[PDB]
């Protein structure tokens, strides 16, 4: 499975702090610095910019901090669906964990997956032509923010939701954990993600060539 | 074929115009941060280096300062330049030292850029013996919102002509930008790539991006 893109198609970029990276939530213009923001989004946006440049993308990110499965359904009409996206992408899953220990969240794995497949069937029936690029939400253990005992081997069933439902879809799915999994054997997880869970720029950089390579994009 | 060839904890400095600084925080004291970059072509080369070279753990630095032309390099070549003991020097340089002539009165000619560049690359081999000089291509784009192509060709093929000249006098490597830009044309207009012809948009950073480091050899 490849994606295939139109001219003038229609790129939209969705997910957490990951994904949202300090980006300007007043642009209403597609392809701008202020549009995607400084993550991952930016460097894959622009690659697919000059890439595919004759076919003219419109690309857009609506990533918001902190969010949850749950979170992107109280906004998916307005931050998605408006949008009618043809090429779709999602990268959500460590809040859904993480917010279980800081913010004392009640949510399961379950939760995660019902909540996912819920919204991923919604997507396909109200958009029946986008194209969903469905991410692997990860982690880096020498990141400041994980505690092992506190995250291993639980967040690892998130994972494994995230692939399931991907082949459930048949979507592209971009798997980030063994590319950081071989990245940590290169440089330290500081020098790709800090706490572990918001990577920096080598980090961004690293995703966005991974989501090139999946989607099959050159 | 000849290829920068990278140390750990190699020092990388990225040097030049209005294209080079883009934004950058000039306040900025720390490498590999946003701040330190800016927005520019210099962010997309800078996170390739990064990330693809990222077991030498690359220090990358930009000085860029929009307006400038070869004596202005010059000017703040000490504390810009020397200061960072630079192992890889990237200069792009020479649109300002043409384009000034029509918006500035500046009365620099081509004699002028190509005989300061000379000394700014002989002073630098002379204080920095193993710095490996990456010495890039100014450029336009004819249908950019601020080329008007009676004022500035052929003219301006003289600059493109000097930069080569120097890259093969210095034995540097040289990001040949405007074959890259004149190929870019065919397949989407000017104005995607760079609405003024002369500042590089998202499309055309990334495209020069990966020219530097196709030309560097650094994948």
């Amino acid at each position: 499975p490849k994606i295939n893109l139109k001219k003038d198609c229609v790129i939209l970029f969705q997910g957490d702090s990951i994904t949202d990276c300090g980006r300007d939530r007043n642009s209403n213009r597609c392809n701008t610095m202020e549009q995607f923001g400084s993550g991952y989004v930016l460097f894959t946006a622009t690659q697919l910019l000059e890439g595919k440049a004759a076919l003219q993308p419109k690309i857009y990110n609506r990533g918001i901090s902190g969010n949850k499965v749950y979170q992107l359904r109280e906004r998916w009409e307005i931050d998605c669906l408006a949008f009618q996206p043809d090429v779709l992408s999602i990268l959500i899953g460590v809040n859904d964990y993480w917010h279980t220990l800081t913010h004392g969240y009640k949510g399961t794995v379950e939760t995660y997956e019902n909540d996912l497949r819920a919204l991923l069937k919604y997507t396909k029936e109200k958009l029946p032509n986008t194209q969903i690029v469905l991410c692997e939400p990860f982690t880096l253990r020498d990141g400041a923010a994980i505690e092992d005992s506190k995250w291993y081997p639980m967040f690892d069933e998130f994972r494994k939701s995230a692939r399931k439902l991907s082949e459930e879809f048949n979507t592209i799915f971009v798997p980030f954990q063994s590319g950081f999994d071989a990245a940590v054997k290169l440089a330290p997880a500081r020098y790709w993600s800090n706490d572990g869970v918001h990577p920096d720029l080598p980090g961004r950089q690293l995703m966005a060539n991974m989501w090139m390579e999946a989607t099959g994009l050159k």
